[PDB]
């Protein structure tokens, strides 16, 4: 579908998109860093149950979650469910098979194009330091 997606595609819903972006682990309020993240990334609607990533793969991919839940599985076996705000992968092949619970919106990046970004950033740098301690 495309209900979710419409909420948010569109020079009309970059506001409310760029708005998403900031209340996530690594923007952290820092807008220049969203703008640029919005720039860089694909937005996809995923079905209840549809996979954004096969555990042992190599995705360099990362999304945020910008609407819904994502269920974390490893080996057979339920482990957190990311949400809105939060995001998945990495920061060696894939840790867990993440899949979509009910429909979510997700923001797509390559790691490359993201520490690009990521590294031209004091805020976001300055935030990973911080988060460093044993």
């Amino acid at each position: 579908m495309g209900a979710l997606l419409d909420r948010f595609s569109g020079d009309e819903k970059k506001g409310r998109l760029i708005e998403a972006v900031c209340g996530q682990d690594l923007v952290a309020n820092d807008k220049d860093l969203a703008e640029q993240i919005v720039a860089a990334g694909v937005l996809q609607e995923i079905a209840d149950g549809d996979v954004i990533i096969k555990q042992g793969d190599w995705d360099d991919d990362l999304f945020l979650i910008l609407a819904g839940k994502m269920q974390i599985t490893i080996n057979g076996r339920p482990q957190t469910v990311r949400e809105a705000g939060t995001h998945v992968g990495e920061l060696r092949p894939r840790t867990a098979t993440v899949s979509a619970i009910g429909e979510a919106l997700v923001l797509r990046l390559k790691r490359t194009v993201l520490d690009e970004i990521t590294r031209d950033s004091p805020a976001y740098l300055k935030r990973m330091l911080d988060v460093v301690a044993g």
